[PDB]
């Protein structure tokens, strides 16, 4: 494990313990969220994010606050302000990226 891969797998754990629910663990299907894949062009889950930190793909911490804030937009661009998933997003959003300083 390269110095970035031990501070990103850091970071995740901190993240995912923001979603106790694991809403955020898993990719979003098309059977749960009818026409996802056509309005989200650009999926992003944790558990992708692991995936990405364990087959060394993140060069930067920008990279993977990118990947963290895309799968919180997708959440926000999908799901209405009034539902569970948009109100987490939102949360985690600013909560991860001040945790990430
Ligand atoms: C984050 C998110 C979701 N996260 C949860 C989620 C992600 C992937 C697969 C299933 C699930 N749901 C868990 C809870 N169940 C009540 C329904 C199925 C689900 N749908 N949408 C549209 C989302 O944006």
């Amino acid at each position: 494990s390269t110095p970035i891969q031990q501070l990103l797998e850091h970071f995740l754990r901190q993240l995912q313990r923001k979603d106790p629910h694991g809403f955020f663990a898993f990719p979003v299907t098309d059977a749960i969220a009818p026409g996802y894949s056509m309005i989200i062009k650009h999926p992003m889950d944790f558990g992708t994010m692991k995936d990405k930190i364990v087959a060394n793909e993140y060069k930067s911490v920008t990279e993977f606050k990118a990947d963290f804030k895309l799968m919180c937009d997708n959440a926000m661009t999908y799901n209405r302000p009034d539902t569970v998933y948009y109100k987490l997003a939102k949360k985690i959003l600013h909560a991860g990226f001040k945790m990430m300083s």
